[PDB]
């Protein structure tokens, strides 16, 4: 039944950007919704907000741009697949920003609040009184992942307005995650995650010296891998009960600091010792499914 706050074996995986970058490495979203081990999928990315822009790599081939915004896609296959995945018991979030987000956020709190209301009208419940375009039609996401990686002015105000709308909503639970890099504090989402409660934070423990590649097996004194710093911060954050996922590259081509074998098992056994630990995150689905046997290694490390 999707995200499980009481489990230490959650696995969140990004889908949409085809990191593996071959013609066949990213199937449609629902191909990956029969995996008993993957209970959260983040759709990557809404890479523009004001104005809105969607990029789903070659999944875009089965979409049609909206007539008045060529960078915003109408995606009936992703729509159908979100509904299928949710019927199959998966939590499907939309990931906001990503490494190709260049708009730099909003000049005022008011502009950030208006942008949040537009994202909610585009991707949350269908609003009968709204003219906004809906990339996923009558599909409704299960919440939002904040993956901003450059300075994003007034992201805290944007996040607070979107959280206001999800907190007011009926129907189902909406979740909030953020994906800071492991360097502490995080420049891009630091203000957001110090202001707005998250359900979990999926830290990118890669592309940085604090990543899982810097973990020292055989000891619980860790000079580089900084999970402990993140747990200490989490306990006084706006949601003091927020959970952490350990985010890793799903293949050597997915990011710097890929780990496997005993390094991978050991860093997960260390991380499992912490009360905030709730599982793993991986970048990304295309890399994971190409990297034969790697998913089994991660599942076996979390057991």
């Amino acid at each position: 039944a999707g995200w499980n706050v009481n489990s230490k074996q959650n696995i969140a995986v990004y889908w949409g950007q085809n990191s593996a970058n071959s013609q066949s490495t990213q199937q449609r979203l629902s191909f990956y919704c029969n995996d008993a081990n993957i209970n959260v999928i983040d759709i990557a990315f809404l890479n523009g907000i004001t104005p809105p822009m969607t990029n789903f790599a070659n999944a875009g081939d089965r979409c049609t741009p909206f007539s008045d915004n060529p960078w915003l896609l109408q995606c009936p296959e992703i729509e159908a697949d979100i509904k299928t995945c949710q019927a199959n018991g998966k939590t499907i979030l939309l990931s906001l920003g990503g490494d190709s987000y260049t708009q730099g956020g909003w000049s005022s709190t008011g502009a950030a609040q208006s942008a949040a209301d537009q994202v909610w009208a585009m991707f949350g419940p269908v609003q009968s009184g709204s003219s906004v375009h809906r990339p996923f039609g009558s599909a409704v996401v299960d919440g939002f992942d904040f993956d901003f990686e450059a300075t994003t002015n007034n992201l805290a105000a944007f996040g607070a307005q979107l959280k206001s709308r999800t907190n007011a909503a009926g129907g189902k639970k909406y979740y909030f995650s953020a994906a800071p890099q492991c360097f502490f504090p995080d420049a891009a989402v630091g203000a957001l995650i110090n202001a707005v409660p998250m359900d979990w934070i999926q830290i990118q423990f890669y592309n940085n010296p604090c990543g899982v590649s810097g973990f020292t097996p055989g000891t619980s004194t860790q000079n580089n891998y900084n999970y402990q710093t993140w747990e200490n911060w989490a306990k006084t954050s706006p949601n003091p009960n927020v959970k952490l996922l350990v985010g890793i590259p799903a293949g050597p081509g997915a990011g710097r600091g890929y780990v496997s074998g005993s390094q991978l098992t050991s860093v997960f056994q260390y991380s499992k010792g912490f009360s905030t630990f709730a599982g793993a995150m991986m970048w990304d689905m295309s890399q994971l499914y190409q990297n034969t046997g790697f998913e089994t290694q991660v599942v076996n490390a979390l057991r």
